[PDB]
């Protein structure tokens, strides 16, 4: 039901995109797994923020200094799985193609 | 708990296998990353619940997105242990 | 599309100063994962081993953010007990301690690893 929207379409084909291009790379395994990983935990963060995001807005429209930090919260765990990733990829790239 | 036997089995395995410290910390880790997200959206549950018994879209949305997320860790998980043994057994 | 990610990066940028403005243990934990992450990226190490302790250390991180997104939202509904908030509030610290005793793991193991 959630699939069809336009910010999980974009954001799985990213992670869907990578685990491809992970699977095709001529890696040993462990490095293989820390790619496909790596952007798959993105995809797991990406989804526990979305569902916290949508209990804030399940108790309501009314704004709430709490609501708002959830979800900044949320959004915060996010960036640091995606520059996790980024970090993740750049190191085992470098060491391997340059 | 029967989460805890798949998981200190895997671990047992994991502990048995002659692999290196590497490939024995990801095999570990991609199964506790399977409980850190179960533990994750069983308290999204709590609070779902604690909001309201009654339906709600946002209420079934939330925990179909952890779901979802239990899901990508398990797989993620499969995939590693495939990849792994494998490469080990190769 | 790229408002998505300005508008993401602004709320992400808010709750990381709401976590260190608001609690010392938050700040202590940000320097040792900064630490962690600065002496894994001077370490003579390959760089598989330098991913694992530095991914292992930010996940850390990643589960104490969610962590405490749920709690936000618990303190959110109602200050008073309820077995539900204390539940979810149980489950969700269950789950940063497995986070940080992976890391502590992670980090023993490789580290003997290499220098023993
Ligand atoms: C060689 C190609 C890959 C290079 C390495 C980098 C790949 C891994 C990094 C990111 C993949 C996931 C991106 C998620 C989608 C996104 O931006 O979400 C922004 C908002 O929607 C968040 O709410
Ligand atoms: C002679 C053969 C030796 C090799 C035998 C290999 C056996 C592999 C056994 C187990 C691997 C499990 C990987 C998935 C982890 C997982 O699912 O975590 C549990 C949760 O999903 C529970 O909800
Ligand atoms: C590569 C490392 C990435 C990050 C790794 C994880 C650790 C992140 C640690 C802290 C998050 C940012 C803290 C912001 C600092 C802050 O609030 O100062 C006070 C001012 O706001 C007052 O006006
Ligand atoms: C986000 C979009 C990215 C778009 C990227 C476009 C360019 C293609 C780059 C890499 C693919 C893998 C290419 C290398 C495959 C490789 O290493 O193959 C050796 C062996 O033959 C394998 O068995
Ligand atoms: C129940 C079975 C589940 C099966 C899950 C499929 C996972 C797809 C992943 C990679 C595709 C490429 C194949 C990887 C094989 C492999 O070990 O690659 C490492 C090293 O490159 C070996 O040298």
């Amino acid at each position: 039901a959630w699939i069809n929207e336009a910010a999980f379409r974009q954001e799985g084909v990213a992670v869907l995109l990578c685990v491809v291009i992970a699977a095709w790379l001529d890696v040993d395994a462990v490095t293989r797994v820390l790619l496909i990983s790596s952007v798959m935990l993105v995809m797991i963060v990406e989804l526990l923020n979305s569902a916290i995001e949508a209990v804030v807005d399940r108790i309501g429209s009314e704004y709430h200094e709490l609501s708002g930090r959830a979800k900044d919260l949320g959004s915060a765990a996010v960036l640091i799985a995606i520059i996790d990733a980024v970090i993740t990829w750049a190191i085992l790239l470098w060491s391997h193609f340059g």
